[PDB]
């Protein structure tokens, strides 16, 4: 084996980390709690070995991920905290959420209540029109790359499948990495753009306001046949101004889907409660949203 | 973990096997030369952990690789000799092919002469001409599934794609699994059959007379986006009429291919050389075929 470092340098910014405890793994990459020697704050440290970067086009893909992130600052995308490597590693440092992402709460609350659905669904819109008006698509939006802080905020990270559109209506022809909420135009491979994006809040819609996800069958290839064919219902205890909204956006034609700035203008927000903020317990158990002192 | 056990017993053919060395590990598999501690002829192990057929689905495409597989006995087919398991193993009991695969034979020898070429092409279509006419698609066939043995005849192996047909017309629309030469009908998703593996032969015969697959590029996806278009060149040293063959059988449409049944009557095999056997020095050296004695 090659065994990683427990402390990591930094030599043009002159940064020491010291690696903390393990967060988990995917892919490539091996990641920890890392806090900076001198400052001590505490980041998320991904590190990948350069043992599995040994074709080109995986060293690309990192570099354009890497690039893509730190050119992003926005309160509802992971904060980008710098980059470096040595002979054995890269290593990127990223904002820490301590509350992990909307996967582990989905697992824990399955279907949520509506006003929080909608809370959760705003800052995911947020920080896609932000991408979107800055030529990104994310091209992986699940409840998995969707981030929580101490203050259940949401950031929406991983840019592992992302990319820029370079010229206007440029239509991306290819998709290296298997999404989780992928949209049809992908899967028929007829090219593809921004619309991909509001398809998987649609999805993660319906996963947050029915407690599973769309699409699902026990076969992923059976699935993408689902999603083809537009083969979801919508269960009848939704409200129909929640079940207006996923259907407009979980629409085989792109097209026909509203865009990323509509979104917020959409009845499911401007006619429903927002909270403007959920209490930790939110994790745990179903808030009621009581007037009550 | 949990460690595979030194000696394997059958106990409805009441049969033991002796586990030998190790032969490689692919997908879910390690696989080992078993001896039958009785007979003592020598068997390829292949065992999977049922620690990874924890889903119904994976355990089902096992079900179905070893119901294809064991309903099959074919001069170029890899003969099927049993399977059982315990509670923490499936071992399955095939060929022993000792020539490994024409991966091996490619990567040592790139492109071969135009009679290897056709003596392998010609097992290999025979062994396929076996399965088609048994409604059976393969789904797979590549270099590392078409094995030798110490004779260097060809054994169609794998069966982990594999799907038979029910009736008459019935079109796949479902392939689990990523074939390496994967056709067009089966990325686009538009529906599949016996077709498949006319293509796949295609693919090994330019890959074994040109001594490269014919639509690579480091990146999958942009592999699959040559294969929909089409995308491909013959070059120009390759005699016309296994250039015309490869043509025939590499055709986005399906139904513009020739048939498994149609291929050995092709000018190609019918007025060039088939040798009769190959010697052993063709792993290594190519031959010149002399009539010296
Ligand atoms: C860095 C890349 C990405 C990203 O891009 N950003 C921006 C990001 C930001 N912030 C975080 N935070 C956390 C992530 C995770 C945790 C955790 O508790 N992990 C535990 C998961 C279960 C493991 N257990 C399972 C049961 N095992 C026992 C066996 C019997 C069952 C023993 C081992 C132990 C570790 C805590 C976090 O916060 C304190 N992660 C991020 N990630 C990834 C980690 C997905
Ligand atoms: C069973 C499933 C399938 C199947 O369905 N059928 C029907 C089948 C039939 N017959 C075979 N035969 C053989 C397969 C393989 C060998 C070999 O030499 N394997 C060696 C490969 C390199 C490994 N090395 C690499 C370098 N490492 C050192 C490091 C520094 C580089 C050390 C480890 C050591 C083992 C020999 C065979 O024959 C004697 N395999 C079959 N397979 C699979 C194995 C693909
Ligand atoms: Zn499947
Ligand atoms: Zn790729």
């Amino acid at each position: 084996a090659k065994e990683i470092p427990e402390v990591l340098v930094d030599p043009r910014s002159r940064r020491r980390y010291v690696r903390g405890r393990f967060l988990g793994k995917g892919g490539f990459a091996k990641c920890f709690e890392i806090s900076d020697a001198d400052t001590k704050e505490v980041f998320a440290g991904k590190i990948v070995p350069k043992s599995l970067l040994l074709k080109p086009h995986q060293r690309e893909k990192m570099s354009m991920e890497i690039s893509i992130h730190r050119s992003l600052a926005h309160q509802h995308v992971v904060g980008f905290h710098g980059f470096f490597e040595d002979n054995d590693f890269v290593f990127v440092v990223l904002e820490l959420c301590r509350r992990r992402s909307l996967l582990e709460l989905h697992k824990r609350r399955k279907a949520l209540t509506e006003p929080e659905a909608r809370y959760y669904l705003r800052q995911i819109v947020l920080g896609c029109q932000y991408l979107h008006r800055n030529r990104v698509i994310h091209r992986d939006l699940k409840l998995g790359n969707l981030f929580l802080n101490e203050d259940l905020e949401v950031k929406i990270g991983d840019f592992g499948l992302a990319t820029k559109v370079e010229y206007d209506g440029e239509r991306k022809k290819v998709l290296c990495g298997t999404p989780n909420y992928i949209a049809p135009e992908v899967l028929s491979k007829k090219g593809h753009s921004f619309e991909v994006d509001v398809w998987s809040i649609g999805c993660i819609m319906y996963t947050l306001l029915v407690g599973k996800p769309p699409f699902e069958t026990s076969c992923l290839k059976e699935t993408y046949l689902r999603i083809k064919k537009n083969e979801y219902s919508i269960p009848k205890h939704i409200n129909p101004v929640a079940a207006s909204l996923i259907q407009k956006m979980l629409q085989t034609d792109p097209t026909a889907r509203p865009t990323i700035n509509e979104l917020l203008n959409d009845e499911f927000f401007t006619s429903g409660y927002i909270p403007a903020r959920l209490p930790i317990t939110c994790l745990t158990i179903p808030p009621r949203f009581s007037i009550a002192p």
